[PDB]
C-alpha cells in the first residue's frame, strides 16, 4: 500500500484535489488540517510529525532550514517546477536561498475587507478605500465603530502595517518604533475596534455584522463569495491599500524524517501541473505561484488586481524580516497592552 500524509492550511485546496490525485495514482492521502500557524510550528519543532508534506510559511521556513527541520526537495523529481513563477520563487528565496527546501504555493497580501454599501452610507461615496486611511484615521473609525471595525489577532503583521504607515521601515528593529509611535496610534484605534481576531471577520463580512477588517486577502475573497452566494445583497471588497501591504508566501515542504518521499513527489508534481492549482486557485480566490497556471485560471480569479496585482502593485509590498528575539517579546508585551483597553 502507498500512503502519503499532508498537514495543510483548512479551507486551502479544492474539494477534488486530492480525489483527482488517489484516483491518478493509487495513492492512499491522509489530509489533515490546521486553522492557525500556532498550531503547526508547535508540531513542527516537536519533530516526529509522521508528515510527509507540510504547508507552512516561507518567514518560518528561513528561521528552521538552521534546525534541519526540512529536506531538500529533489528537483529531479519534480520536471514542471519551471512552470513556477520566477519572480515569486525570489522572494521565497529570502527565506530559502535557492529555493532548496520549499515549493512556493499560494501566496497575497494583508489589507483591508470592507463592505462596499456600509462604507460609502457612513464615510460617502468618495470614501478612500484605496488607503489604509479607511482604517487607521481614528477619525474614520470612530464613524465606522457601529458597523464593526475588526482587526487580526496578528502583532506581527499589524505592527508592521502601522510602522509602514506611519513611513517607518515595516521590519524596524527599534523597540521604541512599537512601544510609542505605533501604539500610540493602535491606542487611539482601539475603542472602535470591536475585536480581535484571525478568522471570524470572513463570516461577519459576509453576512453584514462588520463593515472592515484587516484580513488575509484570499480570505476577503471567499467572505465575497459567501455574499454572493448566499443571495443577501452583502458587498464585500478587498483594498491593497496606496501606501503598500504585506505580502506573504506559503510553501510546500518536507519533513527531514519524511517515510513517503515517492508519493510526496509525485504530489508536488502533481501540484506543478497548470491546470491542477489552477483549479485551486479557482475555488481558494488565492494566487498560486505558478505561471504556467495563470491563463487557465477563472478569469474573475486572474483579472482581480486584489488576488493577482499588476507590477506597480507588487513592488509596494513589503515581506516580514526576522527580527531578534528581544523585538519578539516587545511586540507580544505590546500587543496585549493594545488589546487590553
Ligand atoms: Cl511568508
Amino acid at each position: 500500500q502507498k500512503t502519503l500524509h499532508i498537514y495543510n492550511w483548512t479551507e486551502y485546496i479544492a474539494p477534488d484535489t486530492v480525489a483527482n490525485f488517489e484516483k491518478e495514482t493509487g495513492i492512499k492521502v491522509v489530509y489533515d488540517v490546521f486553522d492557525s500557524n500556532e498550531v503547526l510550528e508547535g508540531k513542527l519543532m516537536a519533530g516526529s510529525t509522521g508528515f510527509d508534506l507540510v504547508v507552512p510559511s516561507a518567514y518560518f521556513l528561513e528561521r528552521q532550514l538552521t534546525a534541519g527541520v526540512f529536506q531538500p526537495l529533489d528537483k529531479s523529481k519534480l520536471p514542471e517546477w519551471k512552470n513556477l513563477d520566477p519572480e515569486l520563487l525570489k522572494l521565497v528565496a529570502k527565506h530559502d536561498p535557492d529555493n532548496k527546501f520549499a515549493m512556493p504555493y499560494m501566496w497575497a497580501t494583508t489589507g483591508i475587507g470592507y463592505n462596499v454599501d456600509k462604507v460609502k452610507a457612513v464615510l460617502g461615496e468618495n470614501a478612500p478605500v484605496d488607503s489604509w486611511d479607511l482604517i487607521l484615521k481614528p477619525e474614520n473609525l470612530e464613524k465606522l465603530k457601529s458597523c464593526g471595525v475588526s482587526f487580526l489577532d496578528d502583532p506581527e503583521e499589524v505592527f508592521a502595517t502601522v510602522l509602514n504607515y506611519l513611513g517607518k521601515d515595516p521590519n524596524s528593529t527599534k523597540a521604541d518604533d512599537y512601544t510609542g509611535p505605533a501604539t500610540d496610534l493602535l491606542l487611539k484605534l482601539r475603542p472602535n475596534i470591536r475585536y480581535f481576531h484571525s478568522s471570524q471577520y470572513i463570516n461577519d463580512l459576509a453576512n453584514g455584522d462588520i463593515c472592515v477588517a484587516i484580513g488575509w486577502a484570499g480570505s476577503v475573497w471567499q467572505a465575497s463569495n459567501r455574499a454572493k452566494e448566499a443571495k443577501n445583497g452583502v458587498n464585500v471588497s478587498f483594498s491593497i491599500p496606496k501606501e503598500g501591504a504585506m505580502a506573504w508566501f506559503d510553501v510546500f515542504a518536507m519533513p527531514a524524517d519524511a517515510k513517503n518521499k515517492d508519493e510526496a513527489y509525485q504530489f508536488l508534481n502533481y501540484l506543478l501541473r497548470p491546470d491542477v492549482v489552477a483549479h485551486i486557485s479557482d475555488h481558494v480566490f488565492y494566487a498560486n505561484a505558478n505561471k504556467a497556471a495563470t491563463p487557465l485560471v477563472s478569469a474573475e480569479v486572474r483579472e482581480n488586481p486584489g488576488i493577482y496585482p499588476p507590477a506597480d502593485v507588487r513592488a509596494k509590498l513589503f515581506t516580514q524580516k526576522v527580527q531578534d528575539p528581544k523585538i519578539d517579546r516587545v511586540r507580544t508585551r505590546a500587543w496585549t497592552k493594545v488589546k487590553s483597553g
